[PDB]
């Protein structure tokens, strides 16, 4: 299971059934959960947690310290849930203590090859992100998520559940949930109605959302004005609830 | 000796005359690899694959990869790579799916430049260069003598004509003819590879043709179907027209504007 | 030991003391390491090569590889890389070509971030930062303290002046001045990097005069020379506006607007 000629630390901890190919390095306070395939030449370093059932691919460095010039040898964290896939090349650096000293990563995320999680990044659940993809720093991408191949988002920026970014966007202010958003500089399009779909979302919450999108976007209301409009179609649909809050919660402005 | 001993050989692996394998790379199960052909150190090679002869795979590089964009794989499905290839530092190649090609195909004297990705069931010719970083959605044509400056991303189904020229961070979202030189992103039609054509030794005659023949198709309101009768007789004359011609006919889903 | 037993030294390489390799790491023949040097795991390093003191090289990086570029022909050129320099995860590094000066130079206190690129020819001067995926083609000056944020793309012979900035996923095809800021494919000349200026400490009076020194070359309606010919009484006066004004100077490619 444990091939021969990959290195464990002693530190490390690695719950039974779990894989390490030829010339992988488990480093110091590595904790792997049941299930888990680490793939050859694979670089974890700790402190970092990973759950079950990961699959992490050749050339990763998962767990490294980010190289920002903010960040001086602190004893910093990084967190990944279950049923992952991380693909050839990832980087995936761990926390800084002047935000919340944890980069943390859910469930069900398919992290495509050669993307960059920055530092304190926190990624929810069932997230696509597409090759070459780089998250900056303090970047949250709430559950269901697609950012597009070559993505860019700048540090601090929210990713709103069902949104997707187009092929080599550069994202620099909040992307509402639900939102397509495309180029560089990146601007609002529409609403992720695939997306909604695939969820099985009601044809009147799919509706409620269509409508949302105007008030915000097509309807001259500034911020204030519009989460004053949405405020009973957030109370009705939760679906709505999750554009809105997306809004209220983006106090650097929203990507338009 | 040419096998390193530091490298895993599966043992259906089948390794023909004068091939080395460097340090700590992975033959896995079912990769036929040619004569003469040069596996770098920390290479992954995932079967079933074909790789011809005389061919460089450079470190870091995945070659025979499964798609992520499937959580339920298929098997077998296959990854062929012809003669006098050259694949640089962590380069990517999926074999194709089940569901479409079932291969993954690459042809000869190619070069693919470090940390490119060629995606499941794409096609590429002969003489083509992809540059830094060039990704390749799923199902992409790219015919011969392509170039694809770096950061060049094509979406699923895009075809790139022959002779093709893309600008540095171009997003292509529709086919690309032959000859022409697009930019951008999204990626714009500008004029023709005539510098290209000048090195593939074209007659000025067939130069001057092309030239009129990107106006026919860009520049004077036709319909796709009048551009293609507006340019049957200049095909007829020139191969090298007909090659432009036979990219815009081919086109179902639109042409790059 | 530094030097992990499962690391390649080979022979000919000539490594200060207290050098550390950490396993499965490459130091090819004619590769040259000072002092404080740390290599990481699953380095490739090849030569002729010269890696000074205190720097740092993370795993996947090739460092010191021939350009694919088809005008090299395997001529003994060569790569130089200074002290104190940061090299992150699978940065890939060219040695130069005949062509030129037959070398890539790298000076001190660099930053080079994840999957960054540097060209054959390339010289990169002291303090800068290239974020992640930088790609620089070719014959690419890198001047003191330039920072170029993440997916920057420089086409062959650019210069990037001193102190300059470049935006997320710019793509420079002409030279950019010194203190300017770029942002866009293609890049766009938006204003000077004062943040960046104000941080190392410049002076109030310096500011003023690159501020007016903007307006002269971009917003006055003057041509390159007579932009320079104004530009002579203030680059005389400020070392700054030399800087800037030489940066003019020495633009090859036209400069970025
Ligand atoms: C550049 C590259 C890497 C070759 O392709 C892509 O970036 N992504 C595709 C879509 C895609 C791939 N996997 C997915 C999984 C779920 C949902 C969507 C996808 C795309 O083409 N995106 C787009 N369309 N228009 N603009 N950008
Ligand atoms: C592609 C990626 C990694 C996700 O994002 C960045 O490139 N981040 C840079 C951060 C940055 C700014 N200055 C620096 C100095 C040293 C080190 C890092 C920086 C940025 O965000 N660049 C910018 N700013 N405005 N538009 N693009
Ligand atoms: C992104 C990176 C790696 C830093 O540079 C490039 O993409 N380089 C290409 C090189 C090139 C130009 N002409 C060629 C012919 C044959 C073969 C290679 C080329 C380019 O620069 N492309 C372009 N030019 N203008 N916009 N994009």
């Amino acid at each position: 299971l444990i091939d021969p000629r990959a290195i464990i630390d002693p530190s490390a901890r690695l719950a039974a059934d779990v894989q390490v190919g030829p010339w992988s390095i488990v480093g110091a306070e590595v904790e792997i959960g049941e299930g888990t395939v680490i793939g050859p030449h694979v670089v974890l370093k700790g402190p970092t947690k990973i759950g079950k059932h990961n699959r992490i691919y050749q050339f990763s460095s998962v767990g490294e310290d980010t190289p920002d010039l903010k960040y001086k040898g602190e004893p910093t964290r990084l967190v990944i849930g279950d049923h992952n896939v991380i693909r050839e090349g990832v980087t995936i650096h761990r926390g800084t203590v002047q935000d919340r000293a944890e980069t943390t990563i859910g469930d069900h995320n398919l992290i495509m090859a050669y993307a960059h999680i920055g530092h304190d990044s926190v990624i929810g659940n069932h997230c696509i992100l597409v090759n070459n993809t780089a998250l900056a720093g303090h970047v949250h991408v709430d559950d269901w998520a697609i950012l597009s191949g070559y993505t860019l988002v700048h540090q601090y920026c929210r990713i709103g559940a069902h949104s997707f970014s187009g092929m080599g966007s550069a994202i620099g202010k909040d992307v509402p949930a639900y939102v397509t958003v495309f180029g560089n500089p990146a601007e609002a399009r529409s609403m992720n109605f695939e997306g909604m779909r695939r969820r099985g979302f009601s044809s009147e919450a799919i509706h409620a959302l269509r409508r949302a999108y105007k008030v915000v976007y097509r309807q001259g209301h500034t911020v204030e004005e519009a989460l004053a409009e949405l405020a009973e179609s957030a109370a009705q649909f939760p679906e709505v609830a999750v554009f809105r809050d997306s809004i209220q919660s983006a106090t650097r402005g929203i990507t338009r």
